């Protein structure tokens, strides 16, 4: 599978220079104000999408659970205990079928959006990330998947929905990908903020994934977008559930509550230094479990990609129905039988007489985001056997569910198993060890954080998200020293979910940084000496030939270092372009194999899209007339058909007259970032990653271009293979 | 005044390559573990320094105020009302004198450390930033300045103290400035975290000031440092004030408290949408005041630098004593007369009979960080006249105090005037307008935040610091939409305190970003064509001549494009170094004015320090023998005398034998970052800023070096002058 990176690097050429000359300070200030307005609109739209999803998820869930409640109440008195199962199965299967059809419509909507957002922020452009149909399919599939009791979440796909909104809103200026990547960073930040209630967590997630040079003017805007999203979602959701409209009573979709201890016990604390030891042991034991999660889930995915994906589209819908059937049967049987109902608004009474409520029913039949509040702020409600069985039956089914053709998330099903484990360990420690003054909410929170660390294996952004979700600043060390321990324990075995699922698809991904040994390798070894080049004043026949034959997206405009009009024009351009030191000072004062691999002086870079745009129009001059005669496309005309540039195969190829010269000098990028063949892989990777650039040319000390480097030359597998070859040769 | 930038850019040469060859994966893992240990030690040391400062500040303040309390109690009954003033003056003047002597010892300790940290993180190396004596002088001057009632703070100098600790601890490896800058970033983050209780605010401050490429492995470490500092300071300060040791009851030196409303009023909220309008009007009115602050303070500083600084050292001590005398007299008179004591542990009863407490006395005679809690969480304690007079008498004296030769801060004196203004506006709105359900704590907090925005004019970091100090996540929009409004209102008049005070000193500072028009200017216009160059295999006489004559810190190793042994060796090196495209593919398969301004082929960069190190040793070969004979200094030997490299004037110049060839090829940086003369100022600034590099060479398309660019070529004044010249010429 092949993917095309983003054109993030700014191309400054003659039309851009003309536009810059036209633009003054006042126009720049107006442009910046319009950018602020667009950012605010993106944030508000993300908040409204979150409100939509939450409102219909709650409506459908409450409706189906009320029907099931009445059916159970009647059928238990009758003793049938079967019709309620049939109605629950009907609801679950219908919802899962409606959620899977929408993913069959748009395949990229399957699963959490983070694997498809880590790549776009990396600039890989997975086909179908940012599109209206993808947004509609994911939004309408989340509320039909989580409402079906599939043990999935809503805060995962919110990031992808925010990214799509942020890519879509600015496009009615703002055409270039240099702005689109920033706007999708803002959209992802807004999505995270609306999902978890943490705006700073969202902006740090956007900074961490879209790694680039520090841009304060953009970080301020993305922080504003996150705050606006999380404070319009708050405003609507606290004005709908309650009666007060102006109040801001509840944060985004996932909130933990108020972590306060009872005032009766003065000795009680949120956490103490002595408990910190447990916070590392829960970090390891949880982290190992996270690794086990990976060890299962990957083994499932590689199965499906070999036995489920290459099957007719009728399959991948039967699998979703099977998963829904199994999870519904497991939930119903576990609540009916294994549930140990004890004596007494989210309290469920099932299958046993009055003044008795099933803890299992309160865990399963409540919403997942409402089964975390009980695990955090209720003590004595849950027996150890119930917690153990809930952890077992919510860990296997979570592994089995993720990957099927429905929208899903992995932050609630991972925050719930961890919370159950923390509650279980707190109960065990309180009972057997007898260590008093253990606030079980802290242990449940630490278990949830450790399980996220083991499964997701994120840092910085995850720590901030958790800290701002807890709404406590004193719980900053226990949360972070367990994320770090879980990450270090789970890194010995295998990577995280998102890294695994972006490596399975074959996406060319640049890692965070290189190892120590990579500096042994030089930039002369990862480049490709064989080049496809475009002369200035080249023939149109040569352009169409190299465009149809080759699939590269950028060509170095070069001149040979060692017809008549073409050669004369190239020589004149070479003489005029070069700027000597003495000439510059004077200006300031005035005020076969050898033929195949030929010395070529590097002059610039021209994209395939720009060449196609030139070919479509009549931008070309006959050899008889001078090079001055050119239509001279402006910036606006060259930016037309931006989202989808025409292909060379699409173009008619009949109207174009071959053997007629075309000038590519005014439109190329005369000053791209260049590296020497002696540069080490660390510096090359640093430029290619932080600058977000593409098609880095390697030029030696004589000025001749000696190679070209793209993302495919800097992938981890390529570096490992080249390092192994370097070791073998010496 | 001249300043020398940091050598942040990594120089990879032959000794470094040998060390890399020796180093394996296990040694790298051990190195990374040692780095983690160093980061943790830096955080713990910063926390302990904060504990030291807080404990002695509290001890001295409580002692002097107890003595003053007893003296007032006796003298008011006697009616003398004078001996208490004498004792207070004695304490204040003694403390201020002891604080000013320590700044006369170390001049760079004067004022807040942020102006001297924004420059070091920018890589300017102001002389005396990171030194043991500077740390001792600042730490022992803060507790003698704030204890003297000088209307100053402690959280400002904590950043500088953390930076000094982070620069000092790693140096017992870790020698190069590439590590020192990262460690001072971690130290500044730890200082901010210990000062304000916000670790994430500290790491974001470090990211925002030391602008560079994204480094996750470093951001994780600096976050760990901040958390460790703020949780060891918490552990000690909550175990000393209280009896419980393991508990973490209070955050760092500046805490706001618990922003909760009374449970009696259900209708009450922290803030509502309708109040948001006021939050922008307080943003403007406060911001304007901040501008006025600047408009005064700068006018004072430019006065002193012309009438106080060029005076004997006896002056700058009399001024501090005068300021202390005036502020003590003002405090005593305002509390004695203007105080309107009302009927009833931080409650002060002065000069009026029983069951009456002076609100003015409770404002002034309490610690400044304890006069913010009252303004946030007490209603009806303060009359409008008292608040107005307190704002007037705490705004003029704050302007007058800052800049004198004592350690000081500007976050408490700015957080207290803003809090007083917010309390006053809340009282006025409640009384006259009658708008009920107004929680005055929110108004005081918004006033304080708006005043900080007007004075300090920071974003991102300041917003996070305030949000985590308030310990509330729902107060995230009102705080930020008032910082942004204050910044936009105060930017029309003049810049912030720190920018003003770093522009007065003449520090060459790179701004956050360039304007729109700067892209009109090219890299050919900001470079210097006149070059001081070093040939490979150059004569030692030429090196000593160009080292003594010129003050540049880097020279391009070049060869002429157009004795006998020297010329032969240079020609051989030029032939061997160049790597052609065909040659590389074959290797892979095998497996006057004109004389002054001469074409020179760029090969590398050699620093002045490296040349001096080579000259000190006998690294040189006679012309009779070949170039193979070289002592070949290793990496460890070249890294000796790192903190202070020898000067060319210091070296004897007698033992060195002139006219004897020296080879600089093995030790130069063969692959520095280069730019084309056609690059625009935006890209050049981006590389020079984010990469943190130094001495960027401009090389044309023939491979000849055409210019050199340093920080002095990218300062705002230089760009403005060059743009004006460009406009004038055309
Ligand atoms: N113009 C070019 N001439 C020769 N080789 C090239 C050229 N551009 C890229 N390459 C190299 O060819 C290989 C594959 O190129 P490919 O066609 O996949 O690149 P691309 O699609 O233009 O790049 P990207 O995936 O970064 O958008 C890589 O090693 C790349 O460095
Ligand atoms: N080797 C050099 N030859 C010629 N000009 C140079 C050289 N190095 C720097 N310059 C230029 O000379 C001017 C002043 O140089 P200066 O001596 O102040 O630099 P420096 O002290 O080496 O640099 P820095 O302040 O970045 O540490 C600037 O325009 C700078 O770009
Ligand atoms: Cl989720
Ligand atoms: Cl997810
Ligand atoms: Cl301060
Ligand atoms: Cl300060
Ligand atoms: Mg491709
Ligand atoms: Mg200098």
């Amino acid at each position: 599978k092949d993917y095309e990176s983003l054109d993030y690097d700014r191309c400054i050429n003659d039309p851009y220079l003309e536009v810059l000359e036209t633009m003054d300070n006042k126009k720049g200030r107006r442009y910046e104000a319009v950018k602020w307005m667009v950012v605010f609109a993106i944030g508000v739209c993300t908040g409204l999408v979150g409100l939509f999803v939450d409102f219909f998820v709650r409506l459908f869930t409450q409706l189906k659970f009320g029907v099931v409640q009445t059916s159970v109440e009647e059928c238990s008195q009758k003793g049938c205990l079967a019709l309620s199962l049939l109605e629950l199965l009907g609801f679950n299967l219908t919802f899962v079928f409606l959620a899977s059809l929408l993913v069959l419509i748009e395949p990229v909507a399957a699963g959490s959006g983070i694997p498809e957002v880590k790549c776009y922020l990396n600039g890989v452009k997975v086909p179908g990330i940012v599109r209206l149909r993808t947004l509609l399919c994911k939004v309408l599939g989340v509320l039909f998947s989580v409402a079906g009791g599939l043990f999935v979440e809503k805060e995962g796909p919110m990031i992808h929905s925010g990214s799509v909104v942020g890519a879509g809103l600015p496009q009615f200026y703002f055409r270039s990908d240099r702005d689109k990547r920033d706007f999708v960073s803002a959209g992802a930040a807004a999505g995270v903020a609306a999902a978890f209630g943490a705006p700073i967590g969202g902006t740090l997630f956007s900074l961490e994934e879209g790694s680039s040079f520090w841009n304060q003017g953009l970080t301020w805007k993305v922080l504003f977008c996150s705050m606006s999203a999380t404070f319009t979602l708050n405003f609507f959701r606290s004005g709908i559930q309650f009666g007060s409209w102006g109040s801001f009573q509840l944060p985004g979709l996932l909130n933990f509550g108020e972590f306060k201890c009872s005032d009766s016990d003065k000795k009680c604390h949120l956490w103490t230094a002595m408990d910190l030891g447990f916070f590392v042991v829960m970090g390891v034991i949880g982290g190992l479990l996270g690794a086990t999660f990976n060890c299962l889930n990957k083994r499932l995915a590689k199965y499906r990609m070999r036995n489920v994906h290459p099957k007719p589209k009728l399959v991948r819908v039967l699998e979703s129905l099977l998963v829904s059937l199994v999870t519904t049967v497991v939930v119903f049987v576990a609540s009916m039988v294994l549930g140990e109902c004890r004596q007494m608004s989210s309290i469920k009474t099932f299958f046993c007489p009055n003044d008795t409520y099933n803890d299992m029913a309160t865990l399963f039949f409540n919403p997942q985001e409402s089964a975390i509040l009980q695990l955090f702020h209720q003590d004595g409600t849950f027996s150890p056997v119930t917690l153990a069985l809930f952890f077992v039956l919510y860990f296997l089914l979570a592994c089995w569910t993720y990957g099927i053709s429905v929208p899903s998330g992995l932050f609630v099903p991972s925050l719930l198993c961890g919370a159950a484990f923390g509650r279980l360990v707190a109960n065990v420690l309180k009972s057997y060890i007898g260590l008093g003054h253990i606030y079980s909410g802290t242990f449940a929170l630490i278990g949830a954080a450790a399980f996220l660390g083991g499964v997701v294996r994120m840092t910085i952004s995850l720590t901030v998200i958790l800290i701002e979700s807890t709404n406590e600043i004193t719980c900053g060390l226990p949360i972070m020293v367990t994320l770090m321990v879980a990450k270090w324990t789970g890194d010995f075995f295998n990577k995280g979910i998102y890294d695994i699922h972006v490596g399975l698809r074959g996406v060319p991904l640049l890692e965070w940084e290189t190892e120590v040994e990579m500096d042994k390798l030089r930039a002369s070894d990862i480049m490709e000496p064989n080049l496809t080049y475009v002369y200035p004043h080249t023939r149109i026949q040569s352009l169409v030939s190299i465009l149809r034959t080759t699939v590269h997206h950028a060509f170095p405009v070069v001149t040979e270092n060692r017809g008549n009009q073409l050669i004369s024009n190239n020589i004149k351009f070479k003489k005029s372009s070069i700027l000597t030191r003495a000439g510059e000072q004077r200006k300031r004062s005035q005020s076969t194999m050898e033929e195949r691999f030929r010395p070529l002086t590097f002059h610039g870079l021209i994209l395939r899209s720009q060449l196609v745009t030139l070919l479509v129009r009549g931008v070309c001059y006959s050899e008889s007339q001078s090079s001055a005669s050119q239509p001279r496309l402006s910036y606006a005309e060259m930016a037309e058909d931006y989202p989808r540039y025409p292909d060379i195969h699409d173009l008619d190829l009949t109207l174009l007259n071959p053997r007629m010269i075309v000038d590519v000098t005014p439109y190329m990028n005369p000053s791209p970032f260049t590296v020497s063949p002696n540069t080490h892989v660390s510096q090359v990777f640093n430029l290619f990653r932080t600058m977000g650039l593409r098609h880095l040319p390697v030029v030696n000390a004589v000025g001749e271009i000696v190679g070209i480097i793209t993302r495919h030359n800097l992938t981890y597998e390529f570096l490992q293979a080249r390092l192994r070859q370097h070791y073998q040769t010496i």
